[PDB]
Order: C-alpha cells, then structure tokens, then sequence
C-alpha cells in the first residue's frame, strides 16, 4: 500500500533526481541557500522560504504587474546580506530614486547594457563562470534583441537556446542566482531550465478613501523545482513604499493562531498590539523584536521543511 | 441473413480482437474498470460509463474549451474512489484553488514537472510500469519540447512514436489509466495507440441575464475502442463550481421519462420536486438519495451494457 | 470504313476486355448493380447511373469539397435497399447527427477504427471476402499510417500495393462496393485497380441573399471502366440538408424538355407545378409520384445504356 | 569543292537513309502527310508543315506548359480531316469541356484508360496494327507505370524499349501518327525512336492590362527527321481558346512583308484590315478567305520545300 | 574578496570593452571630448561633463517636454568653441527667433530638409565620413518617413538598422556627434547603438504669481556607455530664454555646501551674494567669474571623473 | 650531362614517335594546322595556337560549365575561315539563337541526330574518310547509347574502342578535327586516342554589382600531344555574348608589359586607351586594328613556338 508507492516514488527519483516527482502537500524541500524576495506570502509560497541561489529563475506579468518591485526587493535582501549583485540591462529603465526607496544599495550594484541580445548571455556567462556575483538580474528576456534582429537581417528563442545550457551549469557550480524578467517571450529554453517560474499580476488597487495608494498583487508559482508548485501569494504594493510586508505578517499571524484578534484588541502572546489591523500593522513596525519572533514562528509553521 | 454476417463479424474479432468491429447501435462494451468524468452525457456516450483503467486516452481542444475541467473531474472522480493520480505537467498551468473546488484532493495529488519531452514520457513509462498509480493526466502533448528542440538543434511525432508502444503496454499491465491533454500535435502515435479520444469545445454561453456565468459544452467520443464510437454530450461547466451534473441528471430524467414535467410541478415516482427546471435541479442537489436513484435508472437505461 | 473500326476496336476488347476501349459518346455501359450518389447528375455522369457494385472507387478532393456528404448520401442509399455497409475509419471525424439528416441507418451501420493501416486494409479484405457486406467505406487513404510510420521507425504505397491486387478479387468475387475516400496519396495501386475515380470540388456558396447556406459543387469522373470516363456533374449541397437532388431534377428536367417554363408558370404533362424554380422544385418534393416520373424519363434519355 | 561535299553527302544518306544528315539552312522536308499542331508557327518550325503520319513523336515540358493545348489542338485538327483519334490515358485529366472549345469532337474520340503502362503500350500496338486509327496520343509517359511498381514488386525504360521498335514499325506500316506526351522519363527508347520532339514550355503572361488571359509560350523542335531540326516557335495560348492562330498569322505576314502597317493602318494586298495589331487579327478571324490566302503564301514561303 | 571581483570585471571589461559593465556608483568616465548640454545638472548626470563627440546619442520625449530646447542648447554651446553644426530637418519646425535667443548662430547652422528618411540618413552618414562637421542633428526619427510609405506602397525599424552600424562607424571615426531627435519610434537599432539615451519630460509649471513663465524639467538618463547610467537632472526652461542655468549653479553651490544660505544673506568665500535664492541667482548672472569658479568647482566635486 | 639527356630522350623519340616525351617548360609543338577556340588564354594553353586538325579531342565537364560555348565558339572559328563543320547530335539540346550570337553560321552547319550510339560513330567515320569535313562535333559521348541498350537488352566501353582506331587513322588521312563533348564516360579509348582532353568548370560567377552577368570559368589541358600538356586557362563567359575575348587581351597584354596601366590611363605604345580595364577592354574592341596588333605580340611571346 503505503510503501509500494514509497518504494515507487524512490525509483523515480532515483533514475530522474530529486525533485522529479513529489507530492503537492510534503513539507519537504531542497537544501539550497535562498534570498527573501520581500514577501512573507511568496517567501512561503517558494517552499524554501526564498528564491535559490545557483539556480535560474523567471519572473513575468504585465507591466505595472509589480515584477520591477519584487525584483527590486530580492536585490536589497541579497545586499542586506552582503552578496553582490549585477543588474543586466537591456530596458534602460531602472529607477533608483524608488529603488533606494526599496532599500537597494545602488551605488555598489553592478549594471552592463549590452549591445546586443547575445553580448548579454555571454556577460551574464563570465559573471556566473567568475564566481564573484551573487544575484544577476536580466531585464528582460523581451528586450534582448539578437544582433541579426538589430542588423535588420525563432531567432530569439534560437539565442535564448544556444545559452541557457552552458548559463545555468556556470550558475550552478558558482551557486549564483539569476533571475529572468519576462512579458512567455524567448522559446522554451527558460521554460524547462527554470528552477522557479513566478506569474505576478495587479488584482486590484488600494486604497485611502478615493486616493489610490497602492496595488493588491498576487504571484502564482507556477514551476517550482525546489519545493511543492502552485501556491500562491498575494500581498500589497503601495506606491514609493514597496511590499507591505508587515501587512503580509498581521495577516499570517491572524491566520496560524499566533495573533488574537477578538474584543476590542489584537493581540500576541497576551500583549495588546493595536485596535484594527492598521494600528496592529504599525505597531509591528514599530516593535522589530516582536515583529521577528512571528515571522520566524510563521515560517516554522508554513514553510515546506522536515 | 443475420447468422451469415454475425458468423463473419465473429471471423473478423477472432482474427483482429474484440472491439475491431461493431454496429455503432449495439449494447455492447468491454468489461474495463471505469473513472466518472464528471458528467453524465460523457459518462453515457463512453458506452461504459466513464474512462478506462489500463488504456491511453486523449482529450483535445481549444485552450478555454473546458479539457481542464474536465480533466480535473476525472482525478477528483478517480481520488474519491481511493485511486492514485499523478499530474505530469509541461504546461505550468494548474491552479489548485479552482482544482479543489471542483473535489480535487491537491494535497495528495502527485506532481512532476519535467526537464524534456522525453523525460515526461519517461516519467509516465516508469509510473505506468510500478503499478502504484491508478491514473497519469500529461498536460500537455503539445508543450512536450524534445531535448533537441529545448536545446536548438517531426522531432515531436519521433518522440511520441519511440515511447508510445512501450507506455501502452505497461499502462495495461498495471491497469493505470493515462490521459494525454492535447489541442492533433505529436503525430500519427497517440491517434492510434489511444482506446478513446474526446473531441471537447465550448459551443456557447450560460447566463444569468446579462452575466455570463458559464460555458455550454459539447464532446465528441471521435474514437472509442470499449464501447461504440461517435457518441456526443452537451453540459454546462459553470464558473467556480465545474460540470453541471444535476442539469444533465434533470435533463436525462425528463428525455427518459424517469421525470415528469407536465402541468405546474416536476416529479419523480409522483412526488413533487420543483417548479421549473432550475428549482429541480436545486431540488436533486438537495436530495442526494433520489437523486442517486434516478442516475443508477438513466445508467442502466441508456449505458451500452448487455 | 465503319465495319474495318468495329472489328479492329472488337479485336482489342477481345484481347484486352470489355472496357478496355471506347468512343466517349457511346451508349454503352457494363451490366453492373449501382448503388445511387444521391446526385441524379453524378449518376448520369457515371453512365450506369450510379456506383458499381463488386468494384474499387477513389472519391478525392479537398478538405470541404463535398466528399463527406457523398459517401454518406451512397451509404444511405444503399441502407435503403437493405444492403449491409461497413465504415472503416482512421480519421475519427463522423458525425451521425449530419448523417442521420442525409438518411444513414447509424445504429445499423458498421464500424471498425484500426490500429494501423495495414490492419485497416485487412479488415477490408476480410470483410470482402465474408460476402457478408455490401458496401465498404474507407477514410480515409491518407490517413492509413504504415505500421511502420507509427512506431516511428514509399511505405504508405507499398502497402497499398501489397494489399490492392488480393482486395480487389476478393471484393468482385463477393460482389462488395468498397469506396476509398482520399485527398493523390497511396501510390499507383489505387489509380489503376479503381474501377470509378471522382474528382469533387467546391466551386462556389449557395446565398439566400447575405447568407451562405450551401455550396456550389462539381464531380468529374476523371476515371470511369463502367461507362465513358469524364462527364461531370453540378448540383448543390446544402448544409444540413445534403445535396439538392429536386434541383437538379428541375435542371435536367428543364434541359430534356420534360418540364416546360415559358410563361408565368412551370409545368410538367401540361399540368402547372410552380412559378419559378425554387416553387418548381418544392412542388416535385412535395410530389414524388410525378418527381419520380421525371427522374425515370431523365435517366432513359440520359444514362448510358443500349 | 561543292561537289566533292554533295557527294559525299550522298554517300551518307545513301548507306545510314534520307535525313542522316542535312545542313540546317536546307529547304528539305520528307514526302509525309502531316496534320496541323494548331500553330502557324509551330507548322513553319515543323519544316514539313505539320506533324509527320506513321511517325513517334514525343511532346514534352512542365504541367501547365501548354503541352495539353498543343495536343487537343492536334487531335481536333486531324477530326477535321476525317481522321480517327485514339486518346491512351493513364493520366486521367482529360477535360472535355475545353477540349471541345478547341475544336475537338469527344463524342467520336477513341478512350482507353488502361490497367498497367505495359497494357497501355500493347493497346497503342495493337490500334497500329489495324491499320483503323490516323492518330494515337499517349498522356503520358511518366504515368505508364510498370506492373510490377503497381504491385509494389530502370523498370520503365525496360518497358519503354521492349515495345518501342515493334510499335514504331506497325505505326510506319500503318501510316499512323503516335504522339507520347511526357514530362525525359522513359528512357532512351522513345528518344532515339522518335522522328520529332517538341520542348515546350510557358515564357511569360499575356494580359489585358491587370488581369492575365493567356500564357506566352514557346516551342522548340529539339529533333527533326523528316526536315532540319532547332526551329522554334512563339504564339500565345488564351484561357478558354486555345492557339492565338490568327495572331501569328499577322506576325508572320508582317514579318514576310505580305501584311503592311506603316502609317495609320495595317493593309493586304493595298486594302485597310485594321488600325492596330488587335484590329488587324480580328479582321482575318472574320475575313477566312484573305486569312487563307495570307496563310498559304507564309507557308510557301516559310515551309522547307523544294 | 575584493580582488577577486575586480579581477573577474577586469575580464568582462577585456572581453567586451571598456564600459561593459560598472558600479553606478564608482567615479570613472571614458576619456571622450563633451559639449555642454547647457544644464549643469545635466552635464552632471552624464557624468563626462557633457554629451560625447564620435557618439550617438537619443534624446526622446512628448511634445513640449523641452527635447527642442536642449537640442539647441546643444547646438548654441557647440558652436560656442568653433564647432561646426548641422541640422537634418524632416519636422520642418525649428523656431530662428527662439533659437537665437538661445545662443545659436543660426547664419552658420548647416540645413538639410530630405526628400526622403531614407535620404536623411544617408546625408548623416556623408556628412560622418567627411569629418568636416562636428555636431548632427536629427529632428526627428518618427518623422524620417521610409520612401515606400511616401509612395503609399516595420519599415521604419528595418530604414533604421539598415543605416545604424555604417553611420556609427563614420561617426566615431570622425568624432562627429551626432544627436537623434525621438517620441521610441524606429525599433532597436538606435537603442542600442546609442552610447546616450535621454528621456526628457515636462514635470510642472514655473510660476510668477498666477503667470506661468517656464516649465519645471527633469532627464533621465536612461542609458550611458561613457560613464554610469540612471542619473538625472531637473531644472527649469523658461519661456523665451532657455535652460536656468543659474539656478542650478544656486541649487548645486548650495548642496554642496560652496554657497551658504544661513541668516539674512547667501554668501560664497564669506562675501554677500543676495538675499534669497532670485537675488543670488541674479547675482551670479551678474558676477560671471565668480559664477564659472563656482561651476568649476561644482563639477570637480560632482563628475565622475578619477 | 646535357649532351647525355637530349641523346637519351632522342632515343625515346625515334623510338616511341615525336611528342613521346618533352620538358613541360621546352618552347616545342607539332606544325598542325590549329582552329582558335575563341579563348585567347586558352589557345596559349594549347602550345600551339588552337585545336590540332585531324586529330581527336576531347572536352569534358559539368552541366553549365561551358563546353557548350567553347564548342560553339571553334565552330564559329572555322567557320570564319571557310571551313566546313558537321554536328553530330544525340543530346538534342543545341540553340541556334545563342549559336547566331557567337558567330556560328547554322545555315551551312551540316547536322545528324543518329538512331544509335554506333550509328553516330559509323557516320563519324563516313566523314572523315570523305575529306569533305574539316571539323566534326559530337554531343555528346555519354548520349551515345548503344544499340543494344537502346532495345532494353560495359557495353558503351566496347562500342567506343570497336571504333576510335578506325576513326582516329580516317580523321588524321583527311585532317579532319574531331571533337567529342563529354561529361569521364566512354572507357579508355577515348583517354588514350586524343590527342587533346580539355578539362573545363564554372569557378565563379560575374556581377554587374547584384546582377549576374556571366561566369568565371577555367579550362586546364590535362592531356596534350602536340605541345606541353598541364597548362590552364581563365576567362569569362559571358551570357548571350560567349567567351570575353578582349578581357582576355588586356589581361594578357598588362602581364606581358605590352599594355602599360600605371596613373591615370591604360595605353599602348604611348598611346592611351582607357581609364580602368572595363574601359581598356572597349577601346580594343572598337579598335581592332590594335587589337590584332597586341595579340600577334601576345602569342608571339606565349606560344610554344621554336
Ligand atoms: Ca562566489
Ligand atoms: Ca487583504
Ligand atoms: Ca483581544
Ligand atoms: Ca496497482
Ligand atoms: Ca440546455
Ligand atoms: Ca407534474
Ligand atoms: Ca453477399
Ligand atoms: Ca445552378
Ligand atoms: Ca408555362
Ligand atoms: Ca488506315
Ligand atoms: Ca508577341
Ligand atoms: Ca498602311
Ligand atoms: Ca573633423
Ligand atoms: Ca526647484
Ligand atoms: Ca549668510
Ligand atoms: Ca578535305
Ligand atoms: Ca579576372
Ligand atoms: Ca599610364
């Protein structure tokens, strides 16, 4: 019964790897180094508790859909904890007036513009190869143009082929993250090669009456190798801000039991936080210590670990 | 007259097998294990009464034609019963939210995500060949990208042709059942090896007014090895909720005379069940029992069964 | 002069057969039993009015052509007459509900859906030699995949040929129409061995003012060893209705001189039937005795026979 | 000096027959009836006027080349002359409606549509034979499969050359004229046993300012035996009409100086027939009297006679 | 650590060249000859001090966003050191007057007004190769129609990568700047042969009271291969005199600590300059030594120079 | 020492005939009659000026390699000069338009299309023993198929060496030159009779900028027995014109200083002639004067003459 499928599953994983084949709802997950891409929600919703590093990863929505903040906030987390990261550009749209906003250190990242589509392969190649970056983002697979393209002479997804290969063992043996941002555009090779797929998209506005102040997001992990797919996250963007992570928390907490929100407080360990999710979000803000404890408690309760 | 062409029929099945020949109006059908699909007029127009353990089975359509429900009945169908289900996806599409609405036990479910085309299939081969999985759903022939193709360097239909034969064989042995969800694409392999093929198509839409609430539905058995073939069934898949079962048992119950609809009420056995179709079908979904009964008569009045 | 032809052109049917060679504008034809195309035009085409019993027919053209509704309106033709007919299909596209509108017997109707194209051809030739069956219908030509082609390992011809010389003296021996639908493919065998090749096109739309209802549509007997090869035939096929035999019957009738139409009204025998074609054509509909007079008088004006 | 050449010549001709050898410049032509390829141009190109009685002449170039036309237009002028035609189809594509537009009685046209390409030629041998046909044309010579390729079992030029020379004698004997259509394929059989082979292909459109109702063609006289080879012909082929004949005509007596069109009008013989090219050839189509004479005289002075 | 990232750029720079990758932050430019822009801010923010000489450079934004203006800014501060200026005119909108008032020597200003987009690039590139001018001006890529488009016969994008890769080599070998005009329009050639790409908009209104006198403006610097990218620049343009220059130098003097502002007088080396901001401004415009020292030393301080 | 050698290869020669063996560098050829190829370069190569009357030669290479203008071109050169020439045809492919634009006379050109292989080389044999024919072209060797072949019953091998001794002895009695065109097939009697095998390719093609107006071609004398063999020879063909005769010329005159090219003019003996070769190369064919005078210099200088 029981351990016929066991037995079974063994078999599987042993011939094609670990990962090939699991059950949706295991807590179980891959031994890899991650980095916190802002949200408790999709932090959760990745198994791991993070994007993993030497691994390559897309990230795609609509414009405006939030991917350029979620970005933004997994360079400042990698940052935070004194890895190197390299930005990769081929939009010409970065804006480190909201990125610093975000808590990114632009001064110390690294930034190419490549002159063509294949340039910026091979440079994101000889970073991985170099084993002296951390965290490569590519902004984006849609925009690296092939140079035949550029010329005026299937080719894109020909380029992204002839890469990715070679990309992701260099990324793998220097435990370098990439991240792709897309629109997906560029053929199958990212597809397949992808440790994690993120499909994030605006679900609605948020707001202060009639002022609109931000954007109800939400992110479906829609490949995931590291850990169980399909979970989903959903959280708040607010303008000039960024993830309205302490948001995230208070809900969590609400929901795993750990913040009582009955009678006229919420409440944690028996210590009145705040009247309204609100005055309970702020005073989480405000009080870091406490703030730490449930998010390591929620992360105990809901990541995907032994 | 008749002996003259039952005795030739018979040559024919003795030289090429049961199911080689038949006259498309006869009550006959296989003796095969069968999986619910979720919908009455399919489940009749499979002449069995559901799909077939041990067989090959391909659902195509239209992206939106409803293949995904449907798909999604069958492993919530198959799971209620006890059965195993494993999910091999290239697609990176499931969403769990609308799969558990529909019963689907996510939690339990199995999920592969392969590296290739051929991976997939040789992921499918070693399940089918372990016999501790009841029913393998592939999503989708179609996003099977040959290592070759992934890698940029026909390729599909070789692919498909070179495992086809080896995963038949060990789906029947181990009496797995194995849906492949196609929009043909993959070649001349599937199309024969498959002992049933759903031709799937939104034909319409249901509202509630001016809302459009829903799909009307239509499949077409274009190929069926257990029972007699070209069947169709018309339903309705409803937005959050899946096939509309109870509009299908209402509208079977009424065209078999099981349910009478003269003068101000519907009933059944002479008991008063609604007033309009909508109010009985609420009516049968409110009494299971009855309900039960009237589909258990339209079953054994409409199956193609000795 | 005259006596030297006839005895040289005598000399070569000796030698070579009855057929063997002919004036186009004879009226001669074999003493063959014919099963009705439902086209009264395509029957005079024939010159034996209709399709020969006991031989191979090619019915080809494109994808809409026509070629559906004519095998249908042959096999609905041939139920009438209480003769036996068998579907062997590898394109698993029937639809009974179009076939039933065209007079086909479904639930009678047999049906085999082969594993291979060899296995299709078999079944033919099992079937011809039963004598069992009356009519044979196979589709599709293109559609017979070599076993070989499926497992993925000139072929679909040489099986044609492999099979063609034993199908067709087992279908003369047993009296056995067999009609291969096709698109032409499958080698030389089939062009040869056919007794009858038809050649059907769409050549325009039937409006009722802004909306298509219909099609214009052309037969050519490219190849006719019954009768004189190359007439052709024009008639309508109308959707959900097949084709429009009574407007061919006005047509030909009208053409003959058997149905009068100066003045204000059309007549037949002296007596009035409608003013207008279309009112000419309901009436014969709506009078089969005197349609079935017509049509009579037409085919001994118009078939090939001493 | 000349007469040492024209003796040795005559040595030549004397020991290898007429026609071995003869300088390309020579107004020499056999003492053969000959029938009319429709073509003024064409006739001219001929030498002797038209194509040779008891001869094996082969027609070749691609499909839509004109080589159809040439031949229905051959077969309808021979009709003309109370000539018995034989039409050997292995082709099935006759179309007789456009045939009978050029002239050609298909009532009184002789058909065979033979079983195998060696059943084909022991028809064409046995018809020269008898002595009771003028006229033979074979369409064509790559579809005269050979049997054993039928049955799927350098075969074609075995079949061409083992009936070659015996049908060659039997067609002299009988003075009929066999005309093998071809695409050459064969062999070398019918190359060598040929008197006349004619190249023709399509050079061009002819257009009524946008819309194209002809083809420019060209035929070259690639053999010759019964006068000098190399001439070659241009004409025009109109849709639906066959040989612009009189356009050639006025071409040609312009070119001879018999027609004159300086200054406002094209005359014959001092008499205005039209201003323009277009005027002018519609005026000998309906002046046959002058369009004879004009024809006569091009052919007196064109056709290599003595 | 440290050593081993610099080494690892060290190789991304010798593989791909100078500027293929950098930290926003380090204080590094290439060693390229600059004109003004006429914004000190500006000049800052393209880090060399000025747009380089050999490059090209996009400056894009809506109507009335100030593009016009610093375009002849350029231009005026171009000529102001003896460089030579063309304009490439397909708006047909300069404005002399306004012009003028902006410094430029109109009568010395090069024009060309091309019959062509096609002709418009081609003169560029002449003009590249003659190395007898210093500075082009394309006003604009959306309006350099294709010649086929004229004629009413992706174009756009294909006219512009046809010519990119030939003008750019022309340009640098010349050291002419040549500076495109855009709304971007045109496809990737220019994105990413520019070694500058500029988006310039109108962010407010600069106000007297209730009378708007000049427009608050803002550049981003989108792309920069000659020192780091993503800087930005605002300043106003006042209606009919152009770039404030002064008030950034008072903006600039002040954050950088050179010009005090504390209690009832702003000062610079302790003497009295004004009293606020308008008279301080006013007062360097008046006092242009001590202005262009304070500028110098803005600039010492603020590029990014080793 | 060099006594030693000249006696010893005086031996060979008295021995083994004249031409047995030479020095590939030694300034020898035999005192035959030549006819011009129509190549300047090619005729050098030759030794003696042209090809050898009563001689066999043989000229072989792929389709389009130009054997066919070559062959043409000495027709037309013996021709010019009162010869007689005869076309020995089995390929049935001559253009007597293209033939025209080379010069060649086809009125006076004597012609024979053979019924067989053997009877070609019998009417060979006949010409050359009547000493009425100074120049015999055959088309071709591998076209000459065998009786026996022919009638469908190595073969070509024996028929060519059943007849080159005897036509060979002819040809050199009535010093008649023979050509035999060639794709090398045949066997060894014709290897070994010829006294000339010319190796000819197209190595290139000639533009007009895009347009293709000709090819670059390469003619090498792999065999040779009236001068020193190995030699080779470029020109080029152009299309509808022939071998380019003056292009050769200027080549030939600039390497052997006789046209001089230094400044701004080409010229001869002082005089100008051209600026740049295209011009040069017109000059001498509107002054054929000078012309003549430069290549009598030419092969004055080149040929293999005492
Ligand atoms: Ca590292
Ligand atoms: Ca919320
Ligand atoms: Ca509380
Ligand atoms: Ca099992
Ligand atoms: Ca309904
Ligand atoms: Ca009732
Ligand atoms: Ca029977
Ligand atoms: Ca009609
Ligand atoms: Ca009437
Ligand atoms: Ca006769
Ligand atoms: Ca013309
Ligand atoms: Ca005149
Ligand atoms: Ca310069
Ligand atoms: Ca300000
Ligand atoms: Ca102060
Ligand atoms: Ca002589
Ligand atoms: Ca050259
Ligand atoms: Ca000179």
């Amino acid at each position: 019964k029981q351990k016929a499928l066991a037995a079974a599953l063994g078999q599987i994983e042993k011939q094609f790897g670990k990962g090939s084949i699991m059950r949706l709802g295991e807590d179980r997950s891959m031994d890899v180094e991650t980095i916190s891409t802002g949200s408790l929600s999709l932090d959760i919703a990745l198994g791991a508790g993070g994007l993993p590093m030497g691994r390559i990863v897309e990230i795609y929505g609509p414009e405006s859909s939030g991917k350029t903040t979620l970005t933004l906030q997994v360079i400042a987390a990698a940052q935070r904890e004194g890895k190197t990261c390299a930005f990769i550009d081929a939009e010409h749209a970065l804006d480190p007036i909201y990125a610093r906003k975000l808590g990114v250190d632009i001064d110390n990242l690294l930034c190419s513009q490549p002159d063509t589509g294949e340039q910026a392969l091979e440079i994101c190649d000889a970073l991985a190869r170099s084993g002296a970056v951390d965290v490569i983002v590519v902004d984006s697979v849609a925009a690296l143009t092939p140079k035949a393209e550029i010329e005026g002479e299937g080719l894109a997804a020909r380029m992204m082929s002839q890469a990715m290969r070679k990309l992701a063992g260099n990324l793998k043996q220097s435990n370098t993250l990439l991240i792709f941002i897309n629109q997906t555009t560029g053929g199958n090779a990212l597809k397949f090669y992808a440790s994690v797929r993120l499909d994030i998209r605006r679900i609605g506005a948020v707001k202060e009456g009639e002022n609109v102040v931000g954007s109800e997001t939400r992110v479906k992990v829609v490949k995931n190798k590291i850990a169980a797919p399909f979970k989903q996250a959903e959280f708040q963007i607010l303008y000039g801000e960024g993830i309205n992570f302490y948001g995230e928390l208070v809900d969590l907490g609400v929901k795993e039991k750990l913040i009582e929100k009955a009678g006229a407080w919420y409440s944690y360990k028996g210590e009145k936080i705040g009247q309204g999710k609100a005055n309970a979000t702020a005073w989480l803000k405000d009080n870091p210590e406490t703030a730490k404890e449930i998010e390591k408690k929620v992360r105990e309760l809901l990541l995907s670990n032994p």
